[PDB]
RNA sequence: AGUUACUAAGGGCUUAUGGUGGAUGCCUUGGCACUAAUAGGCGAUGAAGGACGUGUUAACCUGCGAUAAGCUUC
Protein backbone atom coordinates (compact mmCIF):
# COMPACT_ATOMS: atom_id res chain seq x y z
CA UNK A 1 0.00 0.00 0.00
CA UNK A 2 3.02 2.13 -0.91
CA UNK A 3 3.44 1.30 -4.54
CA UNK A 4 0.03 2.87 -4.81
CA UNK A 5 0.70 6.01 -3.11
CA UNK A 6 4.30 6.41 -5.30
CA UNK A 7 1.91 6.25 -8.19
CA UNK A 8 -0.51 9.34 -7.33
CA UNK A 9 0.37 13.18 -8.20
CA UNK A 10 3.79 12.45 -6.08
CA UNK A 11 4.05 16.23 -6.13
CA UNK A 12 1.07 18.07 -5.35
CA UNK A 13 -1.99 15.79 -4.39
CA UNK A 14 -0.08 13.99 -1.41
CA UNK A 15 0.08 17.87 -0.06
CA UNK A 16 -4.30 17.64 -0.33
CA UNK A 17 -3.79 14.40 1.29
CA UNK A 18 -1.38 15.40 4.29
CA UNK A 19 -3.85 18.02 4.93
CA UNK A 20 -7.11 15.76 5.12
CA UNK A 21 -5.10 12.99 7.32
CA UNK A 22 -4.08 15.92 9.78
CA UNK A 23 -7.44 17.81 9.47
CA UNK A 24 -9.34 14.25 10.48
CA UNK A 25 -6.36 12.92 12.87
CA UNK A 26 -7.32 16.46 15.26
CA UNK A 27 -10.90 15.73 15.34
CA UNK A 28 -10.29 12.01 16.13
CA UNK A 29 -8.42 12.66 18.97
CA UNK A 30 -10.90 14.76 19.96
CA UNK A 31 -13.54 12.35 19.58
CA UNK A 32 -11.24 10.55 21.85
CA UNK A 33 -11.69 12.96 24.37
CA UNK A 34 -14.79 13.10 25.43
CA UNK A 35 -16.81 9.56 24.50
CA UNK A 36 -18.30 8.76 20.70
CA UNK A 37 -14.86 6.99 19.84
CA UNK A 38 -16.08 3.10 19.09
CA UNK A 39 -13.21 2.40 16.76
CA UNK A 40 -9.63 3.54 18.66
CA UNK A 41 -8.21 1.83 15.84
CA UNK A 42 -8.38 4.49 13.87
CA UNK A 43 -5.80 6.69 15.10
CA UNK A 44 -2.80 4.48 15.52
CA UNK A 45 -3.53 3.68 11.93
CA UNK A 46 -3.73 7.62 10.43
CA UNK A 47 -0.79 8.13 11.75
CA UNK A 48 1.02 5.15 10.47
CA UNK A 49 -0.64 6.18 7.16
CA UNK A 50 1.21 9.60 7.19
CA UNK A 51 4.46 8.26 8.19
CA UNK A 52 4.61 7.01 4.49
CA UNK A 53 3.66 9.33 2.91
CA UNK A 54 6.02 12.27 4.60
CA UNK A 55 8.41 9.28 3.34
C1' A B 1 2.92 -36.88 122.86
C1' G B 2 5.18 -39.05 117.93
C1' U B 3 5.49 -41.06 112.20
C1' U B 4 4.52 -40.18 107.51
C1' A B 5 1.61 -40.16 101.59
C1' C B 6 -1.50 -35.02 99.47
C1' U B 7 -0.31 -29.99 98.31
C1' A B 8 2.79 -26.12 93.81
C1' A B 9 1.11 -19.41 93.81
C1' G B 10 5.47 -20.61 90.61
C1' G B 11 10.04 -23.12 89.28
C1' G B 12 13.34 -27.31 87.56
C1' C B 13 14.62 -32.06 84.19
C1' U B 14 13.36 -35.27 80.07
C1' U B 15 10.03 -36.24 75.91
C1' A B 16 6.34 -34.74 72.15
C1' U B 17 4.11 -30.43 69.69
C1' G B 18 3.23 -25.40 67.95
C1' G B 19 5.10 -20.20 66.51
C1' U B 20 8.88 -16.86 65.26
C1' G B 21 13.57 -17.17 62.58
C1' G B 22 15.86 -18.24 57.87
C1' A B 23 21.47 -21.70 58.55
C1' U B 24 22.63 -26.24 56.25
C1' G B 25 21.21 -29.01 51.18
C1' C B 26 19.33 -28.77 45.71
C1' C B 27 18.87 -24.73 41.91
C1' U B 28 19.57 -20.26 38.95
C1' U B 29 18.03 -15.43 32.28
C1' G B 30 23.76 -13.56 37.13
C1' G B 31 28.91 -12.82 37.80
C1' C B 32 34.63 -14.20 37.46
C1' A B 33 38.87 -15.55 34.56
C1' C B 34 40.34 -17.15 30.09
C1' U B 35 41.07 -19.08 24.75
C1' A B 36 40.38 -18.59 19.18
C1' A B 37 38.70 -15.35 15.27
C1' U B 38 36.99 -10.12 14.09
C1' A B 39 37.48 -5.08 15.03
C1' G B 40 40.34 -1.37 17.52
C1' G B 41 36.68 4.13 17.77
C1' C B 42 32.45 8.09 17.87
C1' G B 43 31.88 13.34 16.48
C1' A B 44 29.71 20.62 13.11
C1' U B 45 25.89 15.68 8.09
C1' G B 46 26.00 18.02 15.50
C1' A B 47 28.23 12.40 18.83
C1' A B 48 28.96 10.14 24.30
C1' G B 49 25.51 11.24 28.31
C1' G B 50 20.83 13.47 29.71
C1' A B 51 16.04 16.07 29.97
C1' C B 52 11.21 16.11 27.68
C1' G B 53 7.62 13.71 24.99
C1' U B 54 4.86 9.63 22.32
C1' G B 55 0.01 4.44 23.74
C1' U B 56 -6.61 1.98 21.95
C1' U B 57 -2.63 0.83 27.78
C1' A B 58 -2.75 3.85 34.90
C1' A B 59 2.41 4.27 36.66
C1' C B 60 7.20 2.18 35.91
C1' C B 61 10.82 -0.35 32.58
C1' U B 62 11.73 -0.72 27.30
C1' G B 63 11.68 0.82 22.05
C1' C B 64 11.29 5.35 19.54
C1' G B 65 11.62 10.75 18.28
C1' A B 66 6.20 15.82 16.33
C1' U B 67 6.68 10.41 10.38
C1' A B 68 7.51 9.49 17.61
C1' A B 69 6.31 0.77 21.26
C1' G B 70 6.86 3.05 14.56
C1' C B 71 8.22 4.66 8.14
C1' U B 72 10.62 3.02 3.03
C1' U B 73 13.29 -0.63 0.20
C1' C B 74 16.04 -5.60 -0.92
Amino acid sequence: TVAKELRQKSSEELVKLVIKLKGELLEYRFKLAHGELDKPHLINQTRRLLATILT
